[PDB]
């Protein structure tokens, strides 16, 4: 398949904190498509923006 559905993508940070590309907007999200059972979250601090490019 690759790349996820089209205009984004699952990546991971320099911590491996696990995140999400969006291609559309620009910007990563914790949106977890076909990879995340089960799992009560509660709070997620928001995601950080990702630039494409300097």
């Amino acid at each position: 398949s690759g790349p996820l559905p089209d205009g984004w993508e699952q990546a991971m940070t320099q911590d491996g904190e696990i995140y999400y590309i969006n291609h559309k907007n620009k910007t990563t999200s914790w949106l977890d498509p076909r990879l995340d059972p089960r799992g009560g979250g509660g709070n997620r601090q928001p995601p950080p923006p990702y630039p494409l490019t300097a």
